[PDB]
């Protein structure tokens, strides 16, 4: 799955340095995508592509909530979720420069960590 994005994934970085690659796995409704400051509701699965940690919001039987484009998540999420429609599910492969960089985030993330996410956008509100 990490390797499929590497092949077919769209580069959605401004720089166009392939730091955030994205495939749509399920198409959402309408055309509308969230705006900066929108409250965003998602389920996700994430892992360290070359690593031994796996996290899912489904574990905690409730959606992950955050405010879009306000630094509250890694760069990739602010860039990635911004491009998603209500009910869309997308896959993201993310180089470390758009995640936790060379520092990582001991304990859960190491240095130079490449991240993969499956994200489902449930809802967003202004
Ligand atoms: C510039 O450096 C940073 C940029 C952003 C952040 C905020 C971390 C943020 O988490 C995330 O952005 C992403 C996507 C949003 C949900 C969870 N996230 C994760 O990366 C997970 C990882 C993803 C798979 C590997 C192991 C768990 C992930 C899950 C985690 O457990 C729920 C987790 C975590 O902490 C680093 C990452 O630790 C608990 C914190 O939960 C939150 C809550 C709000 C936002 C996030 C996590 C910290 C930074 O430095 C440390």
């Amino acid at each position: 799955a990490p390797a499929t994005v590497t092949e077919q994934g769209e580069d959605i970085t401004s720089k166009k340095d392939r730091g955030v690659l994205k495939i749509v796995k399920r198409v959402g409704n309408g055309e509308e995508t969230p705006m900066i400051g929108d409250k965003v509701y998602v389920h996700y699965k994430g892992k360290l592509s070359n690593g031994k940690k796996f996290d899912s919001s489904h574990d905690r039987n409730e959606p992950f909530v955050f405010s879009l484009g306000k630094g509250q998540v890694i760069k990739a999420w602010d860039i990635g979720v911004a491009t998603m429609k209500k009910g869309e599910i997308a896959h993201l492969l993310i180089k470390p420069e758009y995640a936790y960089g060379s520092a990582g985030s001991l304990p859960k993330i190491p240095s130079n960590a490449t991240l993969f996410f499956e994200i489902e956008l449930l809802d967003f509100k202004g």
